[PDB]
């Protein structure tokens, strides 16, 4: 798929909060408080094994605080399904 | 301050990976890694000085690095007056893009 840059506005900040409601389902680390999704946030475009640029679903990876601490967070979206899964969900991590 | 794109895979790009494996076998995390190549998508930031308009102080990469035919992520800072290299962050083996 190819990756673009995308904004931090609240589509970016409600994937971030979708990234860890879902890892406090887990439990991993937790209950985590979801503070803000920080630059950079990078979005993938997904297409179908099958013809040209059939759009089959999005990743996103993102840079997510919460609880104070800084989080990578890999997230899928199916465009047929609207369904969000939670990829991962790794750190703390150093800032970008 | 500073400003997020993707860019190409070029030479350029490819001695930041070979860089990154260099610096990484001099820590030893991993052990002697061979430098296979750097992947899309890689991302650098260009950071402002805290001087006035718009100078470049210097810039980060973030890039996907195959050494010893496992993906790794690096983090790598250069310095503009300089040109000087710091690795950052190397980690994995990571998932691919
Ligand atoms: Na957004």
């Amino acid at each position: 798929g190819e990756w673009e840059i995308i904004d931090i506005g609240p589509f970016t900040q409600n994937l971030g909060k979708f990234a860890v409601d879902e890892e406090n389902k887990i439990g991993q680390y937790g209950r985590l408080t979801f503070n803000k999704v920080i630059r950079p946030c990078m979005k993938k475009t997904i297409y179908e094994n099958e013809g040209f640029r059939e759009i089959k679903g999005y990743e996103y990876q993102l840079y997510v605080y919460a609880s104070d601490k800084l989080f990578r967070a890999d997230i899928s979206e199916d465009y047929k399904t609207r369904g969000r899964k939670l990829l991962r969900f790794n750190g703390p991590v150093p800032p970008p």
